[PDB]
């Protein structure tokens, strides 16, 4: 059967959240079965866990953030976009301050932290959610959309009015999240990373942990590690976004101009929809339309 992994061993690391710039501390453990991806903010007492599933979804401006009440854990969609690549079911995932440590702007440093502690199959079926009939929002010239298909495929196209210019698919039928979409770093603009920061937000981005983009140039001395690094990085988003559904996905993405929030937007809907999807398990992993690389 295609089994529930979680983590072997436990991995920290220590960072910044890109928007608050604090100082941050993560751990990741192993969790049992069918426990999902759970945040917890240890620096509270007592501990505050929130789920990293669809209604827990507080804010999705310029990231997605999880709230339950007035506690939150900002930014979750890089280090899900990681768990989610790796097939990853079940961790928690402590924090000692309200945002996820942005590392270098991509989910590489999270995906080597992980392989490096390796992971552990689960002695239980891996649950995955099929998309059975499409489903779309759109607001404005935004969209995004569900479409039915035996595997995993994104497709994102962005519309950026911009001198340094997308589109991409993916299918992970011959994609590697790992090698393709893991190191695609978070961007933003200068003038709207002034805008965030009289916002009081962007307040950790530097050159260290993402493009930084002028009128016409990106401003980092060392370039792109991808051609179509932007783009890569909105599919990185939105593999981080869509795990909040909570389990794999079998079928299709694809957005356009869409962000935090239409993402959260679709998901929402496509639970509200149980004609559109259901659970699925794969007995024989010879079967099924997807595999994952090596625990
Ligand atoms: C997080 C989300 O998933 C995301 N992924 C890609 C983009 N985004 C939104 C975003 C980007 C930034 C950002 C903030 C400050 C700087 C910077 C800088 C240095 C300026 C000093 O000259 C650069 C970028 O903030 N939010
Ligand atoms: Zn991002």
């Amino acid at each position: 059967m295609i089994k529930q992994r979680t983590l072997k061993n436990i991995i920290r690391a220590t960072g910044v959240g890109l928007h608050s710039g604090e100082k941050v501390y993560l751990t990741l453990k192993p969790a049992p079965v069918d426990t999902g991806i759970v945040f917890s903010r240890t620096d509270l007492d007592p501990v505050v866990e929130i789920p990293a599933r669809a209604e827990n979804v507080g804010e999705t401006t310029m990231s997605t953030t999880l709230v339950k009440g007035d506690v939150k854990v900002d930014t979750v969609e890089h280090l899900l976009s990681a768990m989610a690549g790796l097939g990853i079911d079940n961790a928690y995932v402590e924090l000692s301050a309200s945002e996820v440590p942005i590392m270098d702007g991509s989910a590489g440093p999270f995906v080597f932290l992980i392989q490096s502690a390796g992971l552990q199959e689960q002695e239980a079926a891996k649950k995955f959610i099929r998309i059975k009939r499409e489903v779309s929002v759109e607001e404005g010239d935004k969209r995004a959309v569900f479409v039915p298909f035996d595997g995993f495929k994104v497709s994102f196209e962005i519309d950026f009015d911009h001198p340094v210019f997308q589109q991409a698919s993916v299918d992970f039928s011959s994609t590697s999240f790992v090698k393709e979409v893991s190191r695609a770093r978070t961007f933003g603009f200068m003038r709207d990373i002034e805008y965030l920061r009289s916002q009081n937000l962007a307040l950790g981005g530097s050159v260290e942990n993402a493009i930084v983009v002028d009128e016409n140039r990106v401003l980092n001395e060392d370039g792109l590690r991808y051609e179509d690094e932007f783009v890569k990085h909105k599919i990185l988003d939105a593999i981080g976004d869509l795990y909040l559904l909570g389990n794999s996905l079998i079928g299709e993405f694809r957005g356009f101009k869409s962000g935090h929030a239409l993402n959260n937007q679709l998901l929402r809907t496509l639970i509200a929809d149980k004609d559109a999807w259901e659970v699925v398990t794969f007995e024989d992993a010879r079967t099924a339309p997807i595999s994952y690389m090596r625990p």
